[PDB]
Formats: structure tokens, C-alpha cells, sequence
């Protein structure tokens, strides 16, 4: 288990957090507590520029953490709701496949490695371009925001 629900006071899922490369990672706008005993009360460092906050992964996990990859050839990828196309520097899904509550879900290749973290989507009719966080070869974070993005 490597993906965790972020729940508010009522218990409603507001988004998701991932265990990835010695870190706990969740979108900044996603409000609530991570539904996991080892993850609930950690010290988080926030980044408004990239809509991301992170904590040092509890050393009881470690073996349960995603690997990240900087290799995103053009093609199709995996996420909880189906196929994500990567084409022209853009991650897209069919409109309707993603919505509020999906912020924080990872986009994966077939080897099970993370390529991106979902922040939200801009509706373009048939397709929805996903706003994401990726990391370059230098390890630097990149936020890709599209025109008229809806936070999820």
C-alpha cells in the first residue's frame, strides 16, 4: 500500500497522498489528515509555488514507497480511473474520468513507477488536460498548470 486517503473531520476523502522515494507527498490544497497511523502527525514542509507539501517517510515504511522516473515517452499511462495520455507535454484523460477527490493520485507507467502527481484538470470538451507536478533529471519540481484548471 503506497497511496493514502486524506480525510477531513467528517471522514470525507478530500484527496490523496503518496509514499514515494523516502517521502510522504500530498498536494497543498488538499485539506485534511492522512488516514494512516504512521502518517497522521508528521512535520510537513509546504511549497505554494508547486502546490505540494512533503514529510520524511516514516522509517517503518521505506520498502512501501513508489519510485519516480524522469522517463515519460509519448504514449499512455496508468491512473486509478483509467488511461492517461501523454502527448505534446500534456497529460490528458477523457472528461468525466477525473474530478474532486482525485488530487494527489499518481500517474504511473506499466512498471509501476510514478511519472506525475495530479493536481486538477481543465475541461476541453472531450478531453481534460491534467495539471500536474513532475520532476526533471536535476530533481527540480515542475508544476504544469493549464488555462482554467479546476483544483480537485
Amino acid at each position: 500500500d503506497r497511496t493514502f486517503a486524506v480525510k477531513n473531520e467528517d471522514g470525507k476523502i478530500m484527496g490523496y497522498a503518496v509514499a514515494m522515494e523516502g517521502k510522504v507527498i500530498k498536494p497543498l490544497h488538499v485539506k485534511g489528515t492522512i488516514d494512516h497511523p504512521a502518517l497522521a502527525k508528521l512535520k510537513f514542509t509546504k511549497s505554494s509555488s508547486y502546490d505540494m507539501e512533503f514529510a520524511k517517510l516514516p522509517t517503518e515504511m521505506k520498502s512501501d514507497a513508489f519510485g519516480y522516473t524522469t522517463e515519460h515517452p509519448e504514449g499512455f499511462y496508468n491512473w486509478h480511473h483509467g488511461a492517461v495520455q501523454f502527448s505534446g507535454g500534456r497529460f490528458t484523460i477523457p472528461t468525466g474520468a477525473g474530478g474532486p477527490g482525485d488530487s494527489g493520485r499518481p500517474i504511473l507507467d506499466n512498471s509501476g513507477k510514478v511519472v506525475a502527481i495530479v493536481l486538477g484538470g481543465a475541461n476541453e470538451g472531450a478531453r481534460t488536460a491534467l495539471s500536474v507536478v513532475t520532476w526533471n533529471k536535476k530533481g527540480a519540481a515542475i508544476k504544469t498548470t493549464h488555462e482554467d484548471t479546476v483544483e480537485w
